């Protein structure tokens, strides 16, 4: 006669959800087949003075219930003062830690801070390589992204980016175009180490939040070198191998990198009305430039379809759409050409903004997020990835963040995070008829979440190809 | 075709669950009618450097969805080192904070630390007065409990307890009896403030855990004055008013206090093998003693039925049973007489221990917890409180903590907490047929939980009359 919540979990399958919690200072694994939290960790327990637990990704495991490993990073400094929490720690730790954690079937074990090992600290998106042999991190305060080895936590290659505006006034520095520099970043310390932990390398004193291109232009973001910011976000991976793609928010471009040869190969132009690409110019063995005549919109989410056939870059704020390239030629990214743009009245005004996406395994649909400042309901839009069309939107609640999918394609599992001070939850949506099945408690300010993959194939629709 | 978890919540009613997280550093409110966390708070944001968020209790609100207030305390110092977490913290805070927090319909707001206001910091159970005009806190390291005014956060009265063992060897200090002193504790600083914040007043360096009486007896608990310990736990309230009862773990007694007259009036004797009461002896206007010829077993949980007719104290470890007194004479607690003992052949070992309870509104049933160290399944026992017999025992999972009940009496909502490093969750049991309806995620190490009450009568089955 009474309803068992167990009936709800039974339908979901044997899948493990993991999410960090931003200001909660915690990270947590949840068994979607029973409702239990399997294990949680609090970084304060380890001496972390600013445990803003940020992005994460998990390596595949043959049985996540027996063990899995993941990478979760942190932010610090003035990132602590971004929200409507009246924080009282005026001088917090610097963050930019890159933690390696292993769930061992019972508990989470903090293995180390890869930022200490490598010397490179980075605080935005974390992704797993498609071979599950490494991971990558980006950062929009220091504009560096890097691919790291899973066994050693050392950098394989790191890239620094810089902006040289046509017009040396913050209001016009991006709109009126400029030249971006792509620079090979080499170790400066003994033992192959970098000297780029915590705040070292910061151009700006906090990460640009949604709409932050306007704040930086308006002189409202402090830092050493704001005129030269690009706000790198992520380093995402072609599921077919070989290529990694770095997203650059403020110049509205993605840079395609050859992973093994450690050179950029292509620059993709985000905004609608630009060509497919800009010309990459080699200056020397460590340095490349690209000239961008004007930037009519910043962009944000970048990622691939699970078959590598499509690459997507979201324009956000000044334009809101999804720019789509034909990346079917795996041999030569300079031939990748614009094939579609997803547009919709759902992209009402300056908001909502779409920062996250997940594909179905067969690549026919995608679930993308619709974020707004409080108090407009935030939610999910469903995209037809064959005809490049928005099918449906659903309203959920405050502060929508990331989306994952169970590896059978059946359920999208997302996080809402209360702007760090109000309502937060896990949402479950079924992909057959695109109905919201409801919410699970989650007292965490999640900016990321994954389902733990079992195979390399699973990684194609996990935190590897998209953010 | 798809099960909506919303159907599960629709059945529970409009009730708000609140729980702190111990090593998580956090506290959270959950809407049982939708699955959302309503709001959460991380005490590191407020400069707490040892945010072991410990016990708590909520005041009644006419509408918890619009606003409610609660009290949550903290522990620190060497309590950080008691669990399986390999903590690395070099200068941990001392804890013993007593935070006042207000939920305002959107977020949690830290109001203040009442230990700073009053000068008295206490780290174990927190309970609300039956009038909702005050709260009380106890502490088993300092052996102090006090009742505080809700508006001013100042002490109404405080009591300090001390053990004088017959035999001055830790192994025998309790088993061979002694004399406990009950002493009025008066302030020493300007403005009527105590000088007892943080570790000030600790006789031992951490709270005794389950079976901790063996630890202290074996010389394994550091402190300046362990021979003097009684391990106060709680100050619970007769729902009929007038009386408050302080539980003493190590001597196996409870002391009944006249709240308004500020005097003790009776000492109830815990273990099977003792009379109903021990004799209270007045030494002077501020000081009483009680002689205990032998402590047969330590005790723990203490509380009243919602009609105040029964009073219960659990014997734990050396005996595991529920000792029950006839407290129907509200005029004179010296008349309170043992009327029953709940016993089971399943409780014959050292474990399980039963540290928590909640009654149904009509006082006919009790839900009690069954705690064991890893890896024995912990769970809930259902007690017939008319005939004083065990009805049912259910296995749930690791590290069972507290119990609450919806105020219509339909659902028991408890917390399991992972020993701070493994699986944790909220459990829901329906009380009609005592079936476990299942679990909700809860990435917290809860040692307390409540449902926000609406009325004074609701408190009778909240964190007021029992722990
Ligand atoms: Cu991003
Ligand atoms: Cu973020
Ligand atoms: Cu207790
Ligand atoms: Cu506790």
């Amino acid at each position: 006669k009474y309803v068992k919540v167990q009936d709800f979990y039974d339908q979901l399958g044997k899948y493990v959800l993991v999410a960090p919690g931003k200001f909660s200072g915690t990270v947590a694994a949840t068994d979607l087949s029973t409702g239990w939290t399997m294990a949680w960790l609090a970084a304060w327990n380890y001496g972390d003075t600013c445990p803003i637990m940020h992005h994460m990704a998990a390596f595949p495991s043959p049985d996540p219930y027996k063990e899995f490993e993941f990478v979760v990073n942190t932010q610090g400094g003035k990132n602590l003062f971004i929200y409507g929490v009246p924080v009282t720690v005026e001088d917090p730790g610097e963050g930019m830690k890159i933690y390696r954690i292993k769930y061992d079937g019972t508990r989470m074990n903090l293995q180390r801070d890869a930022a200490e090992v490598s010397g490179l600290g980075l605080g935005v998106h974390v992704t797993i390589t498609p071979e599950a042999d490494g991971y990558a991190v980006g950062d929009g305060q220091k504009d560096i992204c890097a691919e790291f080895d899973r066994e050693t936590d050392m950098v394989r290659y790191a890239w620094a980016f810089d902006w040289d505006p046509n017009v040396k006034d913050l209001k016009r520095a991006w709109l009126d175009g400029g030249t971006m520099t792509i620079k090979r970043l080499k170790p400066t310390l003994p033992g192959g180490r970098y000297d780029l932990q915590g705040s070292k390398g910061n151009k700006i004193d906090w990460e640009l939040v949604p709409g932050g291109e306007l704040a930086i232009e308006d002189g409202k973001v402090s830092g050493d070198r704001p005129l030269h910011s690009v706000a790198n976000d992520a380093l995402v991976f072609d599921p077919r191998g070989k290529w990694a793609v770095a997203s650059m928010r403020l110049p509205g471009v993605c840079v395609v990198f050859d992973r093994e040869n450690q050179v950029p190969v292509a620059v993709l132009a985000g905004p609608k009305g630009t060509p497919s690409q800009f010309q990459l110019v080699k200056v020397d063995d460590d340095t490349w430039t690209v000239d961008i005549p004007e930037v009519i919109s910043a962009g944000h989410q970048a990622g691939f379809s699970p078959d590598g056939q499509s690459f997507l870059f979201m324009n956000s704020l000044r334009q809101n759409n999804i720019m789509v390239w034909d990346s079917s030629n795996h041999d030569d990214p300079t031939t990748w050409e614009k094939k579609a743009v997803v547009e919709s009245p759902d992209w009402r005004g300056a908001y909502p903004n779409t920062f996250h996406m997940v594909f179905t395994p067969d690549a026919k649909k995608i679930y993308v997020t619709m974020w707004w400042p409080s108090p407009t309901p935030n939610g999910i839009a469903v995209i037809d990835a064959v005809n490049w069309e928005v099918l449906k939107e659903v309203d959920l609640g405050p502060d929508m963040h990331t989306l994952a999918i169970t590896y059978d394609g059946k359920f999208v599992v997302g996080t809402l995070s209360g702007y760090q001070n109000t309502a937060s939850a896990i949402v479950v949506m079924e992909t057959e008829t695109d109905e919201v099945l409801g919410f699970l408690p989650s007292p965490m300010g999640h900016h990321d979440n994954v389902i733990v993959p079992r195979t390399l194939e699973d990684l194609r629709i996990s935190r590897s190809t998209t953010t």
